[PDB]
């Protein structure tokens, strides 16, 4: 299916710099440059699979908007996906990661509010999460060279839900191992009280205690 | 002086271990950095960056003697190929009450500049592909001057004033002085 065809297909594909006209490399670093750097490898992907399955592909002109990419079928354009690409480092390999989520007072609260298309018109809300372990000029040749600034990059597919966390960062995600987001252990039981959760927070200031509240 | 040696563009994709090009505002900062220390410490200022985001200056330069007579840096960008604007800081923070999102105690500055840049809004690549690659961007043109000197009378924060990009480098906006800049802005 385009999302078990879309998370096979990211598992399979190290970017080290910024190449100019002339030629010239510039390195990286860490300094919002890995995250759109993460994005930008994502693009071509994301387009391959959805035209391989027939979707369209729609990035937002109002950049500040939501989602990344919406994908849907002409067939179905009720139906729409969104797929939002987080990235994240990790100072120790095996140490508990998390990622941010976005905002959690506009479209989840307005429907229409910083958002493509309404709300409404979205079935399924992916997250594509990158966590990459925290590690002049040059020319083509020197390619192995030029310092990185990480060693390895990790990556997964998941429902915004299921790994929502129950505090702001925008939501944070669930404080876990890359593990738990690989294999969709959250906290929140349904979508319905992440959103309940989420459209309520101002009572409550943790899961436990929004449950009490709710009965 | 640091306006002086601080005074005195062309990327098409990011590339990989491997070769592949992945063709394509914050490529702008990244050139940025580099070139403030080597000029910083030409001279022994002391760069610093906000721990926070939302802080103002994106960079704060003093030599560790004096922390009362530092420069604030911001690097701002913009687009249009000959046409008609740049957002600077808010007016409401550490300008109207000294201490609010600033990295320093305003009165910590003596100097608040600007470095922007302007141009116009214009699948994987190889090498030999290079120059075949579609830029998103033209005509790159950046800009060293005080935030004072460019700041206009309208908010989007305080706006700059609109005019071309010359009246930027030689600075012609319309506040006669840093004084009456700040009086105006809170």
């Amino acid at each position: 299916s385009l999302r078990s065809d879309l998370i096979n297909a990211l598992y399979d594909e190290d970017v080290c710099g910024i190449i100019s006209a002339e030629g010239k490399i510039y390195p990286l670093g860490s300094d919002k440059v890995l995250s759109t750097i993460f994005e930008l490898f994502s693009r071509p992907i994301i387009n391959k699979i959805a035209e391989k399955h027939g979707y369209i592909v729609e990035e937002p002109k109002q950049q500040n908007h939501y989602p990344d990419f919406t994908l849907y079928k002409p067939s179905e354009p009720n139906k729409k996906i969104a797929i939002d690409i987080k990235t994240t480092y990790t100072n120790k390999e095996n140490e508990k990661i998390k990622f941010t989520l976005g905002g959690y007072t506009s479209f989840i609260r307005n429907n229409t509010k910083n958002i493509v298309y309404p709300f409404d018109q979205y079935i399924a809300h992916w997250i594509i999460g990158y966590v990459y372990t925290r590690v002049k000029t040059y020319n083509i040749n020197e390619l192995n060279e030029i310092p990185k600034p990480y060693k390895g990059v990790k990556v997964f597919l998941q429902d915004k839900w299921v790994i929502a966390g129950d505090l702001a960062g925008n939501i944070g995600s669930i404080h876990a191992h890359y593990k738990d987001f690989v294999e969709g252990k959250g906290i929140f039981d349904s979508e319905d009280e992440f959103l309940d959760y989420w459209r309520n927070y101002e009572k409550y200031n943790n899961i436990s205690e929004y449950r009490n509240w709710i009965y």
